[PDB]
This record gives C-alpha cells, sequence and structure tokens, in this order.
C-alpha cells in the first residue's frame, strides 16, 4: 500500500518500510504539516504505519469532506485503541451510534441551557479570584494551568451533574489530580507509536482489558458517576442522559460514564491549556490586554458582574480568543475516514484512506494570513473579517461533527478572562518562556509552563 | 376598572369607555402591536373591552410566564367562551383538566409514534405531485392552498384516526374550514370579546361559537372512524365520549388549516426569492439523488429547509400572540402584576423588532444558519410558543410541513403569476392570512 499517492500521482514524502513517514515526527505533527504543505503544495500524501493520510488544503474540498459528504462518506474518524467501554464516547462512536449519541446530547448545549450556566459559572470566576489575589498580594510567579484546571474542573462537574466538588480548593482535589493522567499521548512511548505504527494490535490489547486510559482514573471516574446519578433540580448533562434512559433504546450505565468521562475531560484539559496561550499572549502584548481591559470596563463598569448577553457584546475580547486560537488549534489537526470510494472536487480518493486537514498549517499560511506569526487580534475586526474563510479557520472544526462544547467552551474561556482581567494585569517573569516553545511531542502545549507575574489593579 | 395601568405606572394608549382600544384593531392585532412596541418601549398594557391586557417583550419575563411560573400562576389562556361541550379540548381546558390531557395526548408525537406516520405520508405525497403535473402541463395558475388543504386534510385524518378520504369537494376540507371565522367585525367575536359579562348566558341557553351543525359533521365523522385514535380507547378503557371528539375537531383544525397556510407562505417566499429556491432545491437533490423518496432521517439532515421554515415562521407567526391568564398577584423580573390581567407575548411584534432583527422585513433564510444561530432568543422567536403549554404537535408539524416541501421541490419550480399579490399583503381582519388568495405558476422539471 506504500505505491498508493504513486499510483494516483499524489506527492509526498517517501515512506519507510513498516513505519512510513513516522519518523519525521520528530519536531511534531505541527512541523511536519507546514514543511509538507510547503514542499508539496495544496495536497500531499503519507503514511501512518501502512495507513495512508491525505491532506487536503482546499476551501471547496474541506467543506465537502467536513460538511456535504459527512453523513455519507467522511462520518467516523481515524480508529483509536484499546478503549474498552470508552468505545461508546460520542468522540469515538461511529456511524449510528454517533448519530443518535449527537441528538441526544445536542440539547445540553443550547443558547438557553448556556444562559442558565453563567450564574453557576458567575461562583467560580470569583473563586478564581480570590485564590489569585493571594498569588498577587505577595510577589511570586503563578503557573496558570494549575489554576485555570482548578476552575475548568468546578465548571464542568456543576454544569453538567450539579456538583461542586472544589470547595474553594483544596488543591489536591481528586479529580483533577486523576483526569490529568487521563491520556498523555507521549509519542516517545513505545505503546503509543506501535499502536500508530503497527495499527493490528488493539484487538490483542482489547481481549486483554489493557485500555490507554489507566485503570485506576477510569475506575474512580466510573465510582464517581454512580455516586453522582442519585438524583433524588435544572435539568443538565445528567438530566438528559437519565430522562431518556428512563424513556431505538436506549442509554446504558457504562455508556452513561463514557459520555461524563469525556465532557470531564474536554471541560478542564482543553479549557485550561487554550487560557494560557491567551494570557501568554497577553502578556507579551501589553497594548493588546490595555485594550481588552478598556473594552470590559465600559462594558461592565465597576467590576460589573459579567452576565450571556454583555459577553456576546464585546468584540474585542472575541479578537482575542479567536486570534490566540489562531495561532494554537490544540486540535491541531481534523481528520475523518473515507468509509467508500469517492471522487470529491475533481480527485478520487479510495476506501480507508483519512483525509486530513492540516488546521495548525492553514492557520498560519502565509498565502492566507498576514505575517501569520504575529499575535494580531485585527484579523478579526468585522472590518476584516470579510477576508477570513470559515474552512480555513476551524479551531473547533466544521460540519455535523465539529465540536460539540464550542459555544460552551468560548463562554466558559470568556467569563473566566473577563472576572481576571477585571481584576489583574499580568506581565512576564523572565522565567517565562519568551518566546514560547511548543511541545514537540504529541499534543499542543507548550515546553515549560505558562508563569506570569500578576499585579492587582 | 380602566385606570388599572395608570396606576402601576405602565404606558399605554387610552382606552375609550366599554370599549378600550379594540377600536385600533382596524389594521389588525400584528400592525397595532408593533405601533405599540415602538411609541411605549419594553412593555405597555391596553385593553381589550373591559380586559387588562399586559404586553411583555423582556425575554427573561417571557420565560417565567411561558416555562418557569407556568404551572404556577400563568396556567391558563385567555377565557373562551360559549362553548359548550368544547370546553373539554386541551387548548380550552385549565388546570387539572389540562395536566390530565396534556400527559394523555403527549405520547402522540413521541419520537417513535411519530416516525410511524412516514409510509402514512409519503402515499399522499405522490397525489400532491400528481395532483399539480395536471394543472403544471397546462399553464394554469395554481391556488396553492387548495390543492394545499387537500394533503393537510389526508396526513390529519390517516395520522390520527387511520381513514383515507380526501383527495377535491370533500366534505372533510368544506365543513372543517368553516369551523371559526374571527371575523372581528362581526357583531359577535367583537362584543363578547369586550362585554364578555354576557358569555354565561349563552352557556345556559346551550350556545356555543362553534356551528352546529358544523360541529355535528365532526360530532358524528369520529364515532364512525396504535395512533391518536388508539391512544384515547385505551385509556377510555375518565375520557367521555364528549370530550374525545372535543380533541379530535382540535387536531384536524389545525393539521389542515395551520399546515396549509404556511405552505403557501413558503411557497410565495420561494416564488418571490428564485435565488433562495433554486439554492433549496439543489440541497434536495443532493441529499436525495435521482428523486430518492425521503425518509425521516433525510429530513432533518437539511439544514437549509429548516432555515426557509423558520424565516417564514419568524415572519408569518401564524398565532401572532401568546396569551396567559394571570391567576394571582405575582411580582416577576421587578414588576407587580395583579391577578386577572392577561400577560400577552407579541409573537408576530417580536418577530421583527429591529433590536433583535437585522432588515428585519427582508426575507433571509440564513438567519436561522448555525453560524447565526447563536444570535437567536428561543423566547424572541417563539412561533409555537414555550414551555409546558406549547404547541403539542410542534414536533408533527414541523415534520409533516418539511415531508411536504421536499417532494415538490423535486419536481417543480415556481414563479409568480402577475395576478400573484407581490408584496403579499397581510389580512387586516383577525387571523393571520393574505387578502387575495396565493397564485403561482408551476413549471415542471
Ligand atoms: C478551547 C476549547 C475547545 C476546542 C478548541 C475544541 C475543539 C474541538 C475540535 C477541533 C473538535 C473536532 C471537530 C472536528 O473533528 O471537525 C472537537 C470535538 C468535540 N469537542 Fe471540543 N473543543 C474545546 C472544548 C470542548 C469542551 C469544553 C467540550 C465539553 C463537552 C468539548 C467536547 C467535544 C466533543 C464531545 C467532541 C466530539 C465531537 C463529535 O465527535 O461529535 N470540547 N472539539
Ligand atoms: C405551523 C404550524 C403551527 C403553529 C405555528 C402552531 C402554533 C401554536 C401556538 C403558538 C400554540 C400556543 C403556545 C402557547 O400558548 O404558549 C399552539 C398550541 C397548540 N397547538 Fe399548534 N401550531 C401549529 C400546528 C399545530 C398542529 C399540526 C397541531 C396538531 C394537533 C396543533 C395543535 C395544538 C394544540 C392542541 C395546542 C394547545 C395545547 C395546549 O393548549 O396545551 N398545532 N400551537
Ligand atoms: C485516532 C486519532 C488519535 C488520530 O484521532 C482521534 O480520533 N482522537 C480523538 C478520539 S479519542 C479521545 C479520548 C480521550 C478521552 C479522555 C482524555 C483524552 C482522550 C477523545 O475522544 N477526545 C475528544 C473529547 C474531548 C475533547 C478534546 C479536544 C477538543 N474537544 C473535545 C478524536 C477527537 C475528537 C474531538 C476533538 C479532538 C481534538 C484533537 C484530537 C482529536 C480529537
Ligand atoms: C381567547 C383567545 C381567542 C384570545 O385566545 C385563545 O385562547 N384561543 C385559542 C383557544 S380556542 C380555539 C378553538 C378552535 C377550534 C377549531 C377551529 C377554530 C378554533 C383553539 O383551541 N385553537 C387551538 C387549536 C389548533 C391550533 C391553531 C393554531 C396553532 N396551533 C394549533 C388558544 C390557542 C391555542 C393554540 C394555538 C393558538 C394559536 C393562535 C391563537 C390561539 C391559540
Amino acid at each position: 500500500s506504500h505505491g498508493l499517492f504513486k499510483k494516483l500521482g499524489i506527492p509526498g514524502p517517501t515512506p519507510l518500510p513498516f513505519l512510513g513517514n513516522i519518523l519525521s515526527y520528530h519536531k511534531g505533527f505541527c512541523m511536519f504539516d507546514m514543511e509538507c504543505h510547503k514542499k508539496y503544495g495544496k495536497v500531499w500524501g503519507f503514511y501512518d504505519g501502512q495507513q495512508p493520510v491525505l491532506a487536503i488544503t482546499d476551501p471547496d474540498m474541506i467543506k465537502t469532506v467536513l460538511v456535504k459528504e459527512c453523513y455519507s462518506v467522511f462520518t467516523n474518524r481515524r480508529p483509536f485503541g484499546p478503549v474498552g467501554f470508552m468505545k461508546s464516547a460520542i468522540s469515538i462512536a461511529e456511524d449510528e451510534e454517533w448519530k443518535r449519541l449527537r441528538s441526544l446530547l445536542s440539547p445540553t448545549f443550547t443558547s438557553g441551557k448556556l444562559k442558565e450556566m453563567v450564574p453557576i459559572i458567575a461562583q467560580y470566576g470569583d473563586v478564581l479570584v480570590r485564590n489569585l489575589r493571594r498569588e498577587a498580594e505577595t510577589g511570586k510567579p503563578v503557573t496558570l494551568k494549575d489554576v485555570f484546571g482548578a476552575y475548568s474542573m468546578d465548571v464542568i462537574t456543576s454544569t453538567s451533574f450539579g456538583v461542586n466538588i472544589d470547595s474553594l480548593n483544596n488543591p489536591q482535589d481528586p479529580f483533577v489530580e486523576n483526569t490529568k493522567k487521563l491520556l498523555r499521548f507521549d509519542f516517545l512511548d513505545p505503546f503509543f507509536l506501535s499502536i500508530t505504527v503497527f495499527p493490528f494490535l488493539i484487538p490483542i490489547l482489547e481481549v486483554l482489558n489493557i485500555c490507554v486510559f489507566p485503570r485506576e482514573v477510569t475506575n474512580f471516574l466510573r465510582k464517581s458517576v454512580k455516586r453522582m446519578k442519585e438524583s433524588r433540580h435544572r435539568v443538565d448533562f445528567l438530566q438528559l442522559m437519565i430522562d431518556s434512559q428512563n424513556s431505538h433504546k436506549a442509554l446504558s450505565d457504562l455508556e452513561l460514564v463514557a459520555q461524563s468521562i469525556i465532557f470531564i475531560f474536554a471541560g478542564y484539559e482543553t479549557t485550561s491549556s487554550v487560557l494560557s496561550f491567551i494570557m501568554y499572549e497577553l502578556a507579551t502584548h501589553p497594548d493588546v490586554q490595555q485594550k481588552l481591559q478598556e473594552e470590559i470596563d465600559a462594558v461592565l463598569p465597576n467590576k460589573a458582574p459579567p452576565t450571556y448577553d454583555t459577553v456576546l457584546q464585546m468584540e474585542y475580547l472575541d479578537m482575542v480568543v479567536n486570534e490566540t486560537l489562531r495561532l494554537f488549534p490544540i486540535a491541531m489537526r481534523l481528520e475523518r475516514v473515507c468509509k467508500k470510494d469517492v471522487e470529491i472536487n475533481g480527485m478520487f480518493i479510495p476506501k480507508g484512506v483519512v483525509v486530513m486537514i492540516p488546521s495548525y498549517a492553514l492557520h498560519r499560511d502565509p498565502k492566507y494570513w498576514t505575517e501569520p506569526e504575529k499575535f494580531l487580534p485585527e484579523r478579526f475586526s468585522k472590518k476584516n473579517k470579510d477576508n477570513i474563510d470559515p474552512y480555513i479557520y476551524t479551531p473547533f472544526g466544521s460540519g455535523p461533527r465539529n465540536c460539540i462544547g464550542m459555544r460552551f467552551a468560548l463562554m466558559n474561556m470568556k467569563l473566566a478572562l473577563i472576572r481576571v482581567l477585571q481584576n489583574f494585569s499580568f506581565k512576564p517573569c523572565k522565567e517565562t518562556q519568551i518566546p514560547l516553545k511548543l511541545s514537540l511531542g504529541g499534543l499542543l502545549q507548550p515546553e515549560k509552563p505558562v508563569v506570569l507575574k500578576v499585579e492587582s489593579r
């Protein structure tokens, strides 16, 4: 199968036997995708072992894969295992089981169900400040993901279930301590390597009850959801799963935990990591931070409480969040498995090929963005948003399988940014790694953690 | 009793004695609420005779009335009589009777019972195309609500009872269309609303607003006819045989009149916006190639079709207003509302507010796109109401209408007919309808 892209006349790096091109990942997915886009142009192919991966960068073709031909051709992502009972998780589900679950979990993030969560998040916004004030009253660096990680946990545990689990901290909370080591795709680990480079050992590992999420983490979270599921008010992610489990049919008990673990993860890890990138950029661009602070005070004078409506009114904040996501799309890539032979936009694609959208590369392509390395929130002004293509800039994906928690993620991060910049300013402190080095490993994180100085206003 | 809104400091137009403000309805309910929305902003109160009506536009206040404090304070709509045996209908009943019926008829539109009706509807979707093709191969302008109203009668008499009858001169469509005619210049509907203190005179006199021998053509037909009918006989074996017919009168009128009128409102906008009709015709051929028959699932995938239906129902909300009767003194969202006031949600005026809609008069299905769907408050756009007393057939109507719209744009395109009223003039009468009947030229593909 290593002669596939030569057959189709599609350029790409020459693959080694067995390994394919995975050796080229020594700088990470992101540097590999940039170089290949520069070397080969609009379309190229490579192999993750024996798995052909076709990378597409054309906006029309991307819309076909992500939106037009989703339900019929590009329905699922690259198979990820061994996962055990977590195969029922929405992000991992396939075909009919995914359609069932997506529809069932959509009503969790309506503008009505979101509006109902601002007062709940309004509790832990003030808590995030009080923990910040302590580290501010005394000259000392502040690791942001710890304090952002704590905030995220409280926000996902109470809006989806109704359970306050972090009493002002309580910094050694078992939820965060177990959830951070939930999945760490270390490519140096022979495990995630051999899974990718020889993706036929999953069935063995599955019958051996081996899982990519450690057992004590899955157990602790599994015990807790059974401890949370009693419910004997407001309809929440726990209620939407329980009212329909009580009523084809239906939602299982090991399935109801699976969706909770997915939500519990993304709510904690994705939110806190993007919040760190933002604050790093504001601290390294004081003009942008002052301008954002100037906007927050105009919309919310006297440190007014942020509301659902006032969050959406702030134009510069939305630009700051978007430009950061442009530079740091935490998904790095978007993938879809081609389930049958298709010829999209005049290009034949055979069954079984994974179609990959190099999001990180597209977000930094000079042919789409001026000075793509520079942090310029003005790209996303309404004056300039004409020249921004929704299929080049896809930080939450696109189409029927985009980020289901997008609106929740943006509001939770915006509510956090408002109540923080309302009370503090952020300066570098030399131990701040400048410029920021990105983790040359699997997921999108920095090398050294983000540490900043916090001053009170 | 006319100095109420003056006491509470709530703005409003001055009431004439006995009449109140009902002389401003000469332009219809819709134009009155919009005039009031501009002059008296946010909240105002007027009078329907001796009946004070508080019009609220704040979406949080709308949510309190429609959802939060529904079961408690705002359970019942405005009193409507004389009704007779029709007092037992779900839309007219109150409190306890409403609760037992709202739960009883809710299983009619579960995701299961609603998927059972797809092969029942898919038969009449070919008689509609075969009847339009006789008037399309000939260059004859088609009156849309006629051929539509026929399709709406079959679907409701076969998804609720299981009897195939309609489709031309059908006795059901004939008696159903004249079931109620709220002409506001008829001295009947005017007075009993303005001077309602004579309603119980007509109630003890066995008088009713619905025609006697129109209620009889439908009272004996149900005695003649798992679906909607079956779901009620199983609980009957305290549902009486009089309250049973009351519900069939509701489902048949709604399933016929409400479906046909909106579909005509849809077809009018698609003809006036060819770039919208063509863009919708290209989406139906992609999810359903070779004119593939539409199923339950292929309907929910079509996004533009939903954004067209939602933009029409924004423009033409056939209910115009939502109403709840405040049953005790309350102070909701920082405002005293006494007992007996009718709280009114001006659905038509809200669906065209420039504060919530840009270029509202213009038809743009792009307001409901997933990118712009975020900007839509679910208490400003409430074409089916909201809360525990919303439209029970909303999920049924949203599917049934979309089932009709798909089987038509696969075979025919629609152009104006010169005699088509452009722009469409709304009926300055009572209900929401066009003045002249909608007519369009039908060209086959
Ligand atoms: C800054 C924060 C976040 C970003 C940038 C982000 C990004 C993404 C991306 C790129 C995808 C895949 C889209 C595609 O394949 O086209 C996705 C999917 C998903 N996201 Fe997020 N996400 C964030 C936070 C969250 C949160 C807070 C939740 C809470 C539940 C969440 C839940 C999910 C789920 C369940 C999926 C799977 C979608 C499916 O398969 O149906 N994400 N997200
Ligand atoms: C486009 C079509 C339709 C629209 C826009 C519509 C609109 C509405 C509205 C606004 C309400 C009142 C909500 C409130 O007061 O808060 C309602 C209630 C109701 N609708 Fe519909 N309707 C439609 C079609 C139908 C259909 C097809 C049926 C079939 C049976 C139906 C049966 C009912 C009934 C029985 C009620 C009263 C329920 C109650 O009072 O508890 N409607 N509808
Ligand atoms: C096969 C490869 C790897 C090539 O690809 C994929 O199939 N891996 C993902 C499916 S395994 C992952 C299971 C998990 C659970 C708990 C903690 C860690 C991992 C998941 O389900 N994670 C999505 C749910 C949470 C989330 C994360 C980020 C943003 N929002 C929500 C598919 C996938 C889904 C959604 C977003 C993704 C972003 C980046 C990479 C993959 C993504
Ligand atoms: C007191 C006023 C008038 C100010 O107000 C109300 O109380 N009148 C309605 C209750 S009398 C009406 C009885 C009827 C039956 C057969 C044919 C004509 C009339 C009804 O039951 N009609 C609802 C049932 C069908 C339907 C219609 C439209 C949309 N969906 C379903 C209350 C009411 C209920 C539901 C929807 C309404 C829409 C517009 C106006 C009133 C509505």
